[PDB]
């Protein structure tokens, strides 16, 4: 049974927390809410509080997932990418070669911690120049990319789109698409 590991930092899009949450849970696969700064409520960037299941301290320890996946939100992206953990982690996945998943301005964090350079990729409209600083990855604009190990979606209305293709990467067409019908897409 697949695990996904869904890092919450505050200022992290509700939305692009919420939506792949929900659809890789009702893709029958694990996932664990490890909240950056520890097991306290966080706030999000419009306000709305979520309760991570654990802190990533916690998370860390449990073993590797089959996808980590970074959250969007401009204040959230940024403490991703001043995380140590955070860079640890992405390392590790990159290494182990498991999936890294980052929607909006979340894909910005593989970048502060040199992930996947030479990846094509795509982030929100208004994150690509930080994104594109260097020219360390190759820009794209579809609602979502996949090159590899590496999955990036733009924003808030590419979030089902986003949480369905990991679903397919992790489970496949089959799932995705049993999945996907009840969501009235």
């Amino acid at each position: 049974s697949k695990r996904a590991l869904v890092i919450l930092a505050k200022g992290a899009e509700e939305m692009e927390t919420v939506i792949p949450v929900d659809v890789m849970r009702r893709a029958g696969i694990k996932v664990t809410v490890a909240g950056l700064a520890g097991k306290d409520p966080v706030q999000c960037s419009r306000d709305v509080v979520i309760c991570p299941d654990a802190s990533l301290e916690d998370a860390k320890k449990e073993g590797p997932y089959d996808v980590v996946v970074l959250p969007g939100g401009n204040l959230g992206a940024q403490n991703l990418s001043e995380s140590a953990a955070v860079k640890e982690i992405l390392k590790e996945q990159e290494n182990r070669k498991g999936l890294i998943a980052a929607i909006c301005a979340g894909p910005t964090a593989l970048l502060a911690h040199e992930i996947g350079c030479g990846s094509k990729v795509t982030t929100h409209p208004l994150a690509k120049d930080k994104m594109m600083n260097g020219g360390h990855y190759t820009y794209s604009e579809n609602r979502v990319e996949k090159d590899g190990l590496i999955l990036t979606s733009r924003g808030p209305g590419t979030s089902f789109e986003f949480a369905l293709a990991i679903v397919e990467a992790l489970n496949g067409k089959e799932v995705a698409a049993q999945v996907k019908a009840p969501l009235v897409l």
